[PDB]
């Protein structure tokens, strides 16, 4: 209940009584009136130095309302009728002195068509003194705006739309609430007016459902992350908000050594490879061998990589066709794992925390392990304090991280400025949680993003959360941080759009419990549709970063779109042979060469394999990475569709001679037909036999039925044999 101090506190300033000879019973009159108004509404304006000044008679006759233009005298009631300032009860002034006006009365209570006007003046307050310092409303609240206009009963447009608005034919764009500004801002707070005089709200509900559910939940809830972003652009604010932190971590800063801060440091700024070091544990048969290598002939080192190899090579000649040579391949691979940066971050991502993953040589393991072992003990103070409670950090991102298919296509080709909203409501779409398996550097007060960061969050940290604090004003939190998704909406700022996601941090257990009660549901699920054993581990989550809950809703969209594509006696033969030598779907968003069901498997590390997707013959699993973009599929399921390609390739090369299990991708058969058709598909299919039919297999299985026709009058002869393979397997 300090719920009515707040409202007192607050009002002992703004709120000016200034009255005859009753100053108490009008003093007590306003202050039923903006009871009604909440209370962070109130401390919005006290922030943009707003006041409230009750009066009598002629509102005009106030010093604050004397600088009033010979125009500005008349206004609209929330009706649209003229008026009078000079003849009516309230005036909200505009400016960077903005002032409130309301006359004297206590009828207010019963004479509810004046209140009415007073919160809509408030509301005018509101959407166009407050929301706009901070780009609002946007483009949620214009979705409630193109909700009205374009439903069946026109009576929520009759009731809160001008006729300006009416008349628009198209809905309401970016561009036109930029026009219109004051037009929107108008429709705001006639809305929040009808909402807050409470017997008008039954009306706003009765018409305009859409608008007293947005307000609704406005005034509720979202407004005071409002507050929140209204105080980051205040300079003493945000130094305040500093200052309070950097004092509660003093202690764990002046304890700081030269060896907590080279780490702290080192986890800042990644340590590149050192040219020279590599030329010399190299060795003197390699050097020779790197001597010269057209390092473009390979395919496995990305074009950052390819150059520094280059340089390398181009750095040792100082003294006295492109055919793809087997231990020229074997030498650059061993040397891709060499030149990688030396990133703890990083290596935390890519691994999910599995810290212990042979996936890198021994040596480096360790280092890595040491180091995080060390900055997970230098960050053990959390940022509860009595010098705060509620308390926001914020991150900006760049969306590859999470989605990089999503990613290609977040930006406008048109106006790089704006976000495209089928990708925007594509992204969010699952959004629920997410996961931090490294170390997140946030900001203690919002900060401007590098242009590829399109992502500005917004978290609420918990008391319980440990960090350390920067002198620069960020701060490193702990790794494996839970986190609930509770918004995510476009948003302008500074002259651009961004997606803001507000999120909440939670214990990790309980965002690992969700999914491991999806794996199970999951697999309950298909376990019945492919009438596996009823406790069958089949499908398996990995899930370990912040698109977390997506790589989860997004397995059950994938194996739909597997089962309604392909014909249900093949896989469940496919599927039963892989369940059979413990095989595994698995749907992950660390990198594939930490999955196990590679690794453990390998010869020797340099023999790892990282992509979209990829099938282990060794362990029978399909492997699908999350957050990339397979390069020649076009979404998710088609890569998945594409491994499944290999685990045919397996199980029917199998069915030719068990006493030899082998793929019949390899037979002599179908080596020619590659010889021949193996060029009219897709670039990606023209890599090698077990390729090319794993990439026909897919097309002749897509959801577009035009990509089933160009195999079938590009490869006549695969169409066939691929055909032949499924009526053999299926019968077999
Ligand atoms: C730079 C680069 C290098 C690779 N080797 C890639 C491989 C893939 N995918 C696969 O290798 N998939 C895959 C899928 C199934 C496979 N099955 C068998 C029996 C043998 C395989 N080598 C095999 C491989 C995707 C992207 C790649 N990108
Ligand atoms: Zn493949």
């Amino acid at each position: 209940k300090t719920q009515e101090e707040h409202l007192k506190e607050i009002m002992k300033h703004i709120v000016k009584i200034e009255v005859k000879g009753e100053e108490a019973v009008k003093k007590e009159a306003a202050e039923k009136l903006l009871e009604k108004v909440p209370s962070d509404v109130l401390e919005m304006y006290k922030a943009i130095g707003g006041k409230i000044y009750i009066v009598d008679g002629d509102i005009t006759k106030h010093i604050s309302l004397e600088a009033l233009s010979e125009d500005k005298k008349k206004i609209k009631d929330i009706y649209g009728k003229d008026a009078l300032l000079h003849e009516h009860y309230v005036y909200a002034k505009e400016g960077y002195e903005p002032v409130l006006v309301i006359q004297s009365s206590e009828d207010y209570v019963e004479n509810t068509e004046k209140a009415l006007n007073v919160y809509y003046e408030i509301g005018k307050i509101l959407s166009r003194d407050i929301l706009s310092k901070i780009n609002q409303p946007y483009q949620k609240f214009l979705d409630v705006l193109n909700t009205i206009k374009n439903a069946s009963d026109s009576d929520g447009q009759d009731l809160l739309f001008t006729n300006q608005l009416k008349e628009h034919p198209t809905d309401f764009s970016v561009e036109f609430l930029e026009q219109n500004s004051n037009e929107v801002q108008e429709v705001f707070a006639k809305a929040f007016a009808y909402y807050i005089e409470p017997q008008h709200r039954d009306v706003l509900q009765l018409y305009a459902p859409e608008a007293f559910n947005y307000m609704d939940k406005f005034n509720e809830q979202e407004i005071n992350l409002s507050l929140e972003e209204l105080k980051d652009q205040r300079m003493l604010s945000r130094y305040e908000k500093w200052e309070k932190i950097k004092q509660h971590y003093q202690h764990w800063s002046d304890s700081l050594s030269e060896e907590g801060r080279g780490l702290l440091k080192k986890l800042q700024i990644p340590i590149e490879p050192k040219k020279d070091d590599i030329i010399h544990s190299l060795s003197q048969e390699e050097k020779e061998l790197l001597k010269r290598i057209q390092i473009d002939s390979s395919d496995f080192l990305s074009t950052e990589e390819k150059e520094f190899l280059k340089k390398l090579q181009i750095d040792i000649r100082d003294s006295l066709s492109n055919p793809l040579s087997e231990k020229e391949k074997e030498f650059l691979k061993k040397l891709k794992l060499d030149i990688q940066p030396y990133d703890i971050n990083q290596r935390l991502q890519d691994t999910g925390g599995l810290i212990d993953s042979p996936s890198i040589n021994l040596d480096v393991r360790k280092q890595y392990k040491r180091d995080i072992q060390n900055i997970d003990a230098l960050l053990h103070q959390s940022i509860g304090s009595t010098l705060y409670n509620k308390i926001y950090l914020y991150e900006n991102m760049n969306i590859n991280n999470l989605t990089a298919t999503l990613g290609a296509d977040l930006v406008d080709s048109t106006d790089n400025t704006k976000i495209n909203r089928g990708i925007f409501n594509e992204f969010k779409k699952n959004f629920k949680y997410s996961i931090s398996s490294n170390y997140m550097i946030v900001d203690i007060n919002e900060r401007p993003a590098l242009d590829n960061e399109r992502l500005k969050w917004r978290i609420q940290l918990s008391p319980d959360t440990r960090a350390g604090y920067l002198e620069n004003g960020k701060l490193i939190l702990q790794r494996n941080i839970g986190l609930e998704i509770k918004d995510v909406q476009i948003i302008k700022q500074s002259e651009k759009e961004y997606i803001r996601i507000d999120a909440k941090v939670v214990p990790k257990s309980k965002i690992d419990t969700k999914i491991q009660e999806a794996q199970l549901n999951i697999n309950q699920e298909w376990n019945k549709a492919l009438g596996l054993p009823k406790y069958t581990k089949l499908i398996t989550f990995n899930v370990h970063n912040r698109y977390a809950s997506n790589i989860v809703e997004s397995a059950y969209l994938i194996l739909n779109e597997w089962k309604n594509n392909i014909q249900s006696d093949l896989i469940k033969k496919v599927t039963n042979y892989l369940v059979d030598g413990n095989g595994r779907f698995v749907f992950t968003d660390i990198t594939l060469p930490n999955i196990a069901e590679q690794y453990t498997h390998q010869d020797e590390i340099y023999e790892q394999v990282h992509s979209k997707g990829l099938y282990v013959p060794e362990s029978r699993s399909i492997l699908l990475h999350g957050p990339s973009k397979g390069v020649e599929l076009r979404n998710d399921s088609e890569g998945f569709i594409h491994e499944f390609g290999h685990a045919v390739d397996d199980y029917a090369g199998y069915l030719l001679d068990k006493n030899q299990s082998d793929l019949v991708t390899n037979s002599k058969k179908f080596i020619d037909i590659f010889k021949e058709e193996g060029s009219n598909l897709t670039s990606y299919g023209r890599t090698n036999e077990a390729e090319f039919f794993a990439e026909a297999f897919r097309l002749m299985h897509s959801t577009d039925h035009a990509e089933r026709l160009k195999v079938q009058k590009n490869a006549p002869k695969t169409f066939q044999f691929i055909n032949d393979q499924i009526k053999f397997i299926i019968n077999s």
